[PDB]
């Protein structure tokens, strides 16, 4: 079973399969905004850009998953593996647990030394407050769901990773042919 998983990862149609699973959450939701003119916030912006930024890196690793460029593109999957959670879970932590708006949060601050937010504002600018309520699903809000789907590239990486055969493989299984005359 686990044999196969290593196949189908490295196989270009599944890789591609899960570009347009991002996409179609991506898309989905910045469709809801041009409905319902909702208001993004600093931390959704966040949260793109960590699904964005992987986004781009299953399109790198799917080049060459079988190289050890594994460990190339696994740089920002890992990299999103910690501190993307680790992130999200404080976030989450504001939303459960708010607070006084003394902390103080108005527009994001744009860098000076990375033209990334600057020179591309038309997906940074931030318009609205944090933590707040747009659309939620069975009760739940996306940032709490896309979380859930956010271990899971996590942990598909991890696996895929790991499945290096080392060296203990097995060439072949026992008894092919055997016995059987008419090749
Ligand atoms: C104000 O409206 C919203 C947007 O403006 C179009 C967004 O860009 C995003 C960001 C979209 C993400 C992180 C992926 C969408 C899919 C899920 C499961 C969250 C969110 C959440 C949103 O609410």
């Amino acid at each position: 079973m686990l044999r196969f998983l290593n196949q189908a990862s490295q196989g270009r149609g599944a890789w591609l399969l899960m570009a347009f699973t991002a996409l179609a959450l991506e898309l989905t939701a910045l469709w809801f905004q041009h409905v319902m003119l909702l208001k993004p916030c600093v931390l959704s912006i966040y949260e793109r850009a960590a699904l964005f930024g992987v986004l781009g890196a299953a399109l790198i690793g799917a080049i060459a998953p079988k190289t050890p460029l594994r460990y190339v593109a696994m740089v920002i999957w890992l990299y999103s593996a910690f501190r993307g959670v680790q992130l999200t879970y404080e976030h989450t932590m504001l939303q459960l647990y708010p607070s006084p708006f003394a902390t103080s949060d108005f527009m994001v601050r744009f860098p000076e030394w990375l033209p990334l937010d600057k020179w591309v504002p038309q997906v940074f600018v931030a318009s609205g407050d944090c933590a707040e309520r747009q659309w939620d699903f069975l009760g739940l809000e996306m940032p709490q769901w896309l979380l859930g789907i956010f271990i899971a590239y996590l942990i598909v990486a991890v696996l895929v990773v790991i499945s290096q055969p080392f060296k203990a493989k097995k060439r072949d299984l026992f008894g092919r042919g055997h016995h059987h005359h008419h090749h």
